[PDB]
Formats: C-alpha cells, structure tokens, sequence
RNA sequence: CCCCCCCCCCCCCCCCCCCCCCCCCCCCCCCCCCCCCCCCCCCCCCCCCCCCCCCCCCCCCCCCCCCCCC
C-alpha cells in the first residue's frame, strides 16, 4: 500500500539545469588565433616542420594543430562554435609576412625557429640521401597536420586523469598506432607535442569542444584519409570518459555477479537505476560530458550507491580488468566477495543449451 | 468511502490563484556590474584570496558582482524583479571600481593590502610568481563563489553550523586553490556570504540562476564544474525528512507496517504527490527561502516521522539531526529492526535472474 | 528487480557523428582532371589504346 | 436465338364521449481543539584499447494461342 513514497530527485536535479533561460558570458576579454581556410597549405607545412626536425621547444605545437582544425572547419565558422560553447572569447585571423605565418598568441620568434630548424635538418639529410627525399618524408606531406592532431587525440582520451598518466598512455599507444608516421618523421617528439596539447586543453577550455566539433565533422565525411580514419577511432575510444564506473556496472550485470543480489546492494537499486536513466535522458552527449569538462557532468556519479560501486569494482578485479583504477572502495567486505565469485566465474566453462535453441539431435551430438 | 478531502492539493492550488503580485523592497538598491568589467572584478576577487585582509565585509558582494558580469550587464535586473523583489539596480563605475553599497575605502584597502603582499613575495620568489598564484588568475571569482556555495548548502541550519561544514569541506574540496592562495580566510569569506544571503534575499535566487546557467554551458572550468557539484549536494534542502522517508521504504522497515503509521498513509502520500505536482523547483524551495515551502512538512504524520528517524538511527545516518521524535516507542522499534538489517547479509536469487545451473553453483558458496 | 542497468553507448557514439552541423573543407588547394561529356568518344579511344 | 399458361379490382359491419379528486400543513443557523517550518553527511574524476586482412561475374531448358455445341 505504501508505494507513493517516491522522489525522482536526480531527474529534477537535471531538469533545473535546462530551466536556465539566462546564458553565461565567461572569457569576456580573451582572444584566440583562427586561421582562414585559404592558409590550409601553409599551416600544413608548419605542422610537418614540427614533426620533421628535433626542435628546442614544442610550446605552441598544439596551437598549430588547432590552426589546422580552424582551416578545415571554417575561415570564420570557428568563432560561431567558440561563442556557442559558452565562452564569449573573440577570434583573431592569422596573417602572412616575409614567406611566413603570423599566428595570434604564437611568438613570431617561435614560428621562425621551427621553420629554421626544419630547413637545417632538410639540408643535412638531403646531402646524405644524395638529393633524394620522397614526398612521404617531407614536412609538405598533407597528412602531417592529422598526425600532429592524433597525438592530441591520445592526450584527449586521457584528459580524465593526470597530465602525467596521459603522457604514458599517449607515448605507449602512439608507438603502435602512429607506427608508420614515426618511420617517416622519426624526429617527432611525442612527449613534448603531447604536453603542449595537455597544457592547451587545460588553459583554452573552449578548444576542447572545438576538437569535439572537428571530430564530429570528420566522422561525418564520405571519404577520409588513412590518418583521418585513425583520428576518429582514437576519439571513439574516448567516448566513455569519466563514466568508467557505469560501463563496469553493465559488466557486473553481464557477469551475473551474485553480489549484485546482496540485500545492502538491493537497497541502492533505485538510485543506480536513476543514474542509467539520466544517461538515456541526456542521450548521445551524455558520454562526452566529462571530456568537455562540462559543469553539468558529475550528475552521473555513483557516490549515492557505495555498496553497488564496491561490487562493480570487485567484479572488475576478479575478472582482471580493474588495472590501475584508483576508485575508492567503500565496502571492502562486498568487494572481496564479488572478486571471489568473478574469479571462479572467469575459470569456469559452462554451456547454455537453453540459449542456443537447438534440435535435441544437435543437442544430442553436442553432449558427445 | 466518500469521506475524502484532498486538502494539501487545494492548499497549494490557492497559492497559484494569486493574480495579484507583491512588490516588496520598494526603495531598495543593489549593485550590478556590467559584463564589460568582468576582468576588473576578477582581479578584485583574486585580491581578496591573495592577501590576509583586515576586513572581509563586502567579500560576498564582490562575488555577486562577478555573477552579474557573467549573467548580464542588465539581465540581472530582470531576474531580481522576477524573484518578487521590486529592488532597483545600480551599475558600478570606474575611478582613478566604484561598487554601489561597497565603501570606496574598503575597495582601496583590499587592493593596497594585496599589492603589499605581492611585493613582499616577489622579492622572496626572486621576481618569479606563476600565473596560477596571482590574483589575476581567471578562476579566482569561481573559487570565491565556491566558499559561497558551501554556505549556500548549509543555509538550512545555523549561521554557525554552516561555518563548520564550509571550513571542513573547503579544506578537501578547495585543496589546490588553497595551495595557490593560502591567505584566503575561508571563515570570514563564508561569514560575508551568510550575512549577504540573509540580508539580500533576492541574491539567493540570483545565485540559483548562476548555478542553473553554469550547469547548462558546453565547456566549464575545473573550478566551475566544482561549483555546480557543491550546488547539487544542496538540492534536498530542508526536505531531508522526505529523502529519509524513501530510505525507510528501501530498507523495508517493518515499522512502516504499524497500524498507527498505516493510519497516516494518505497524508504521507499527499506530501510526496505535491512534490511531483511542483516538479523540479520543489527541491530548492527551502533554499530560496520561499514562503510557498513548508507545505512539504511531515508534521501531519508524526508516527511516520518517528519510524523514518528510527530507521535512519538504526542504519547510522541520523548523525546530528535535531528533528523532534513524537513517538519514542515506534522510533526505538524501527531502530532495532534497521540495526539487525544493517548487519545481516542475504542474497536475492530472485533479483539476479540467473540460470538454475549458475544458481546451483552459487549455493556451493561456503 | 535488477533491470535498468543499461547503456546504449554504440548508438550514442553514432548519434554524435550526425550532430555535426559543421562541414570539413579538406584538399583546399587541390586540382583534378574532369572531361566534358562531349569528349566521350576521344577518351573511349584512349582507353582502348591502353 | 429468345420467347410461348392463366388472370381486372372490389363487394360486411361500426360515431365519439359519459366516475372521482385543489395542493399544501413538522423541525432546524452555522461556528467552537491543537499546531511555524527547519536542523546529519557528501567535489567529481582516476584502467585498457586504431580498425582492416578469405573466397566468389551473372547467365545457360522448353513452350504461339486457339480449335464443340447453342
């Protein structure tokens, strides 16, 4: 009879963050560089120059990558994106001087250094090669900005953790992923380039959603490059950002961990349900919320259900997925139990002849 | 059976029928800062955190001034007018910042003291102070407002209780901010915010609108994403009883089956159904200090309240809750059951939905 | 009871690659040959020659 | 080919109504106690991970329909 005792608090919590008819105008005075579409070849060369030679400083490496995105998305379409991200920042169209590029916020001295150092390396190598450097090894190759951005994509995935953790992962994966790019540009300093991208994503927060819009846009096109198709695939592995707990939650259900049946865990069912139902309420943007550093994010926290979190983590530990996850374990008791069951499950081999739906003449032969 | 009155619904329905609008705060004036001066107010916010000041009286008003720049040059007047207060706004100017209601002397003191501290430290640092440690850092107003957010959560209790909670949580939450601005006097800043929320009641809903607005944006700061998360923990304001009520149902406390508690079912139902009738605004009603609030009182059902509190005590949630216990007898009983429940470990093979070959192996678990 | 524990991630993953109102402008300077319909007989002969 | 018989219809009787009776009519204000609400705790996040990779032209038979009677 006592059923009307129900509050859908989490839904209301979200509903309040939609009612805002008023809009925030942050980054009031701020200015960032944008490159017009017309200068795509010039920025492509500059990107290649960063990869081609071993440079003294890789400070603005990330800003150069953003400048290629700028040419790719729109001469001035970029301002629209930035304004719509919530930041009231103004754009500055990068010009040419003598031929070089004058990028706003980027020291003229740095641009010249990158160019000078690359030309020096080209001269040294062309003497050795006996005047023979193929197109694919030159800073002029059209895929060089994509390669640069792929290092950014790897640091984009690990934006959820330390500036440090990300560099490990970036370096490790870059070796396997950018295997062939590294063959042609062995001078690309992955750690310094990846550091420039972390610094950029942390300082210019609006560039996080600009990167997302490049990804979204690239994901749509009919014909992509081999390098481009890699970029999006790195970007996809970044979807479950900061929500690792919810995805391991479905894994606990799939494993049919008997600890999910514990009375104390059963008590948290309605809160858990509320969180997964908010994901459905928010739809596709739900996943990249943490990646955008959106204030809205965090409503997808499993803080309200500590016993469930304990079981989910235990199950992950038992299956051997948990790895380097620092996620706090509230109920150590439940964790150990879930872990034990999952370890026993892991080794055990069983067959559901119920699921298969075979004839009892095929089910006859299967016993054999 | 026709002996039924839906009084609580009618009680609410009457507070909608008001075609007439109240014009309180007739002569009142408050400071607003135009969007154009966001950098100047950002610096002033940083100055408050950066040095150990003599007085933190207007610290909260400065925070509201950043909200003002963030929401709108003049959009703020609209919000205040729509909160029910007929208060007028005053656009803050520049001299060689002149904030309305804020003593020019105070502004100069804060600036002077901060410059003195910058000079002392730059000599020690050997001319090296990184951006993140300067009062110029863009996240300094957000940090200031986060102290306000913590006092906003404990607006339901004493001016005192709030300061404890604010200080405790600020240490864990604003951990890194405190590393860069160790001179921020959390207790004085938090006191300025309590005083402000109590005096300028319209600033409560202005703070809510900043929160709502911030919660909507595509890209937020690390500091901004913290602010909203403090603001969220503030949703179940003054309704702690209703949320502990659902906890009593989730615990399946057998005392909710008591005949005297069963008698109050219709009143209890009426309250939870009013929450659904009011929707999302229902939660922050107590936080807004709305006169409408209080219709969500469980005064009509004392025996139910007793069981809910007992259950909370038994599970060990009750903590420092001063909420009066009408039926001491029922409370003790609910507490006993909840304590026995708390320790006991059981498995619902019904809920799991396993094969009876997986349910077979589960029994083997010694 | 344990229902509701579900994320349709792959669908959302695709849904995000539709939301792109913005269009990519790659191959900015590039030029490729096109033959007008009128020269179909001439290109046919050249194909045969290969 | 179809069709092919027989065949006007009607026709009696018969006015209706007629009794009785106003309705209503008692009693009766309602109201009346208690009662502010709140009060605990709680940043979130943290792992891993490019995908792709085989083979493969299809087609291939046969066949006008119609044909009585009335």
């Amino acid at each position: 009879s006592l059923q009307g005792i129900h509050l859908s608090d989490l839904s209301y919590k979200h509903a309040i963050l939609k009612e805002s008819q008023y809009t925030i105008k942050r980054d009031v005075g701020t200015t960032t560089a944008v490159t017009p579409s017309s200068l795509q070849q010039e920025i492509t060369l500059l990107c290649g120059e960063i990869l081609y030679a071993k440079h003294a400083d890789y400070k603005y490496a990330a800003e150069i990558g953003i400048q290629y995105i700028s040419t790719a998305l729109g001469s001035e379409r970029v301002q629209q994106i930035l304004r719509n991200s919530g930041s009231e920042v103004q754009v500055v169209l990068t010009r040419t001087y003598s031929q070089m590029l004058d990028i706003h916020g980027v020291e003229k001295s740095w641009v010249e250094e990158i160019d000078k150092e690359a030309r020096k390396t080209m001269a040294t190598l062309l003497k050795e090669s006996s005047g023979n450097i193929p197109q694919n090894q030159r800073p002029s190759a059209p895929d060089t900005p994509i390669i640069l951005l792929c290092v950014g994509a790897l640091i984009f995935t690990k934006l959820a953790s330390t500036i440090e953790v990300g560099l490990e992962t970036t370096v490790r994966r870059a070796n396997r992923v950018l295997s062939d790019a590294l063959k042609r540009y062995p001078r690309m300093d992955i750690p310094k380039i990846a550091r420039s991208f972390y610094d950029l994503f942390e300082q210019k927060v609006y560039h996080r959603s600009l990167f997302i819009e490049y990804g979204k846009a690239l994901g749509s096109s009919s014909t992509g490059s081999k390098a481009e198709s890699l970029f999006v695939n790195i970007f996809m592995q970044a979807y479950g950002a900061g929500q690792t707990m919810l995805r391991w939650g479905v894994i606990a259900r799939s494993s049919n961990n008997i600890m999910l049946g514990h009375v104390s865990v059963q008590a948290e069912l309605k809160q858990v349900t509320e969180v997964y139902d908010l994901v459905r309420e928010m739809g596709p943007e739900s996943g990249l919320l943490h990646l955008r550093q959106s204030p809205k994010a965090g409503l997808l926290s499993l803080a309200n259900c500590p016993n469930f979190a304990s079981v989910v983590l235990g199950n992950a530990s038992g299956l051997g997925i948990i790895g380097m996850y620092r996620g706090r374990v509230p109920n150590t008791e439940l964790f150990s139990a879930a872990e034990s069951y999952a370890k026993s499950l892991k080794e055990s081999n069983k067959i559901n002849f119920s699921s298969l739906g075979l004839t009892d003449e095929e089910k006859e032969a299967a016993e054999h």
